[PDB]
């Protein structure tokens, strides 16, 4: 049922692979060999330089589930290679990247590089075991990929159904027309709420027990790239609250916390700093997610909502540039020396980014043992300051050269 595409430019070995791995054509598309212990089919993308290269890749995006990006290892990393990646920014699809004929791979912005030869096929199960470990992940509902994806989260009544409508009602928005899910336009640019017929749920339905809400909303937080946590601002913060943001967080999704019925209190300076400093404690792994109190009802403040989920959304798909990325850990490094570890001091040799949705990144260092936690939190405090990132979270992974 998957679909995987080759992506590359001409002349890297596309062909000798791509024989390897399809089968027979169906009836374009070929599922894979028999010699596989993997299902799933192929799609042949094949036939200026960079507009043939913009041909295939467009193809691979719109059809393809996971792609693999294939480079030249003989050769290295050519401009030319360096272009198609930049086409591939464009997509939230997987892409695994495959060097043929076999260091500075993971300074094309994909993470791992993994080695084969169209030979005797060497590399080649470890590069399908990282291909198909994406499969699951396959969306069921699929959109355009314009389109950003979100959903709020929060205990029976906090005002999700509420929020949702005060939002729909602004002069900015264009609501259009899987009966679960509300597309709409703001400022003309593309949004699905996840799972709204969820939050719709009761009036057809008792809710007798929480296990299976519970569930469902872990389903929609897998479907969406940012989610707005909403609590009470009149009865407070419960536990169950830390669980499902907490799941949101272990994901990597963008998260912004959202305190309704901000109406309801008793409202001077001091309420909104302490109820603030009170998130703070309680969800002490979100920093990085921003505040925003409002009333569904009053509809006050309401429009910050989206203005936030954008920009939660961006930081959540930003791509730093390696030389500036250089510069801040090295920055970082200077203002802050490393800890020894039993007479072993930490070094750091490289950075870069592996990854979006969330951004991660790996530095290569001396021993990745001699790197603690504090160390790493305070290399992503560094990196959030030079670049912002507010409202994601981010991933540092140390790895050894070599
Ligand atoms: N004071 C105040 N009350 C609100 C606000 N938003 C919603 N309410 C009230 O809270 C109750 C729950 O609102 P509702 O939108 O159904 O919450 P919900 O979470 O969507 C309901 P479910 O948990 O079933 O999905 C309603 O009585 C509503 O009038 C608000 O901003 N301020």
């Amino acid at each position: 049922k998957p679909v995987v595409a080759i992506v590359g430019r001409p002349n890297v070995g596309k062909s000798t692979i791509f024989n390897r791995i399809a089968g027979e054509r169906i009836s374009r598309i070929y599922s894979s060999a028999e010699w596989l212990n993997y299902d799933f089919n192929l799609i042949d993308t094949g036939g200026p330089f960079l507009a043939q290269i913009r041909q295939q890749a467009e193809i691979a995006m719109d059809e393809a589930d996971v792609i693999i990006f294939m480079v030249n290892g003989r050769e290295g990393v050519t401009a030319a290679d360096e272009e198609v990646a930049k086409i591939l920014y464009r997509t939230k699809k997987p892409v695994v990247l495959a060097v043929n004929k076999l260091y500075d791979f993971y300074s094309l912005g994909f993470g791992e590089p993994y080695p084969i030869s169209g030979t005797h096929g060497l590399g080649l199960g470890d590069l399908l075991d990282a291909v198909a470990e994406h499969f699951k992940n396959i969306p069921e509902t699929k959109y355009n990929e314009e389109v950003i994806q979100f959903c709020l989260i929060g205990r029976p009544n906090v005002g999700k159904s509420s929020l949702v409508n005060a939002m729909l009602g602004e002069e900015r928005v264009i609501v259009s027309n899987d009966a679960v899910d509300t597309s709409f336009t703001y400022n003309q640019q593309e949004f699905v709420i996840v799972d709204t017929a969820g939050m719709r749920k009761k009036g057809k339905v008792y809710e007798t027990t929480e296990k299976y809400s519970v569930l469902r909303a872990l389903k929609a937080i897998d479907r969406s790239e940012v989610v707005a946590v909403v609590l009470d601002g009149e009865e407070g913060i419960i536990e169950q609250d830390k669980r499902i943001a907490g799941y949101a967080h272990e994901a990597g999704k963008a998260v912004v916390i959202v305190v309704n019925k901000w109406d309801a209190v008793d409202k001077d300076e001091s309420t909104m700093k302490e109820f603030e400093e009170n998130i703070r404690d309680h969800f002490q792994f979100l920093d990085y997610a921003p505040i925003l109190f409002m009333s569904a009802l009053t509809k006050k403040r309401i429009h910050t909502l989206m203005p936030a989920i954008i920009k939660a959304s961006e930081n959540h798909s930003l791509r730093v540039q390696t030389n500036v990325l250089n510069d801040v850990i090295m920055d970082a490094v200077a203002m802050n020396p490393t800890p020894t570890h039993n007479g072993s001091r930490l070094k750091i040799y490289y950075a870069t980014q592996v990854s979006v949705k969330p951004p991660s990144f790996v530095v290569f260092v001396n021993d990745p043992e001699l790197m603690h936690f504090s160390y790493e939190r305070f290399l992503e405090n560094r990196i959030r300051d030079a670049f912002g990132f507010e409202g994601t979270p981010i991933k540092i992974f140390a790895r050894a050269r070599k």
